[PDB]
């Protein structure tokens, strides 16, 4: 199942190691990723939105290991496969 | 007074140019609208933040992001009031 | 309560008396508005996800209205009250 | 060469459709849009591009000297 998906999670930026490993992972990844959107929603928070490319399986497991780091705050997923 | 877009590339594990861009920008979190991220090969990344307020703050704050040793290619799009 | 919120939807460009409506409607309520990511996914589809911030109230009302447009596919509003 | 773009504009919406409808003739060439309502009548895009950097300006052409976009800006990221 090929598609796109929608990833989006709140963090704190001055968690240097958290946020480092982030934007890493989407570069390890960055065939998966399309571009993300960041929103400095106060002094504290980053509210990101990624938006995501690929093999289902992929995306989800991707999805995962961002919305699986402790830190990592109201990780959520919205999956589009391909439509016929 | 107005908008204005902030365009910058940098490499994202160097980790205290990293660090001091995104601290900037959430000092002066009342001057971001929201920033576009892509990351263009394995080592630089691409932003694009839309910035609003007064012009004179919106600049001095464009100037400390594109100031930071390692950021490239840093470009200010002003937009005041029509 | 206030809060954040995302509102992602998929939309056939060319059926667009739509697309105008759904801009003009964004404009028409752009307080709630940060800012709106666009993915043209395929040649006839677009991904759209908006940034909005308010009353939790007037974004679920402000996004059910998007979503219940004929031609808005995918309408998905995940909601992020202060903490 | 190949690379990426940054190109920015203005327009009033009451526009949008047709602006998106060429990008997608393009969608190849685009990454991503970021969209801000900056007042009741106009909206800010900025596009990012990556392809050819000829096929680029092509792209930035057809919007940029669209009548009604203001404010448009091209900025080429060659590969370096
Ligand atoms: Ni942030
Ligand atoms: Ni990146
Ligand atoms: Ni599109
Ligand atoms: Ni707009």
């Amino acid at each position: 199942t090929q598609g796109f998906a929608v990833l989006s999670y709140v963090y704190e930026h001055e968690k240097r190691d958290l946020a480092s490993r982030i934007v890493s992972t989407q570069h390890h990844h960055h065939d998966l990723s399309v571009a993300t959107l960041h929103v400095h929603i106060n002094h504290d928070d980053c509210l990101e939105i990624a938006v995501l490319k690929g093999d289902m399986g992929d995306v989800q497991h991707f999805a995962d290991d961002v919305i699986a780091q402790r830190g990592v705050r109201h990780g959520h997923l919205q999956c589009l496969p391909k439509e016929d």
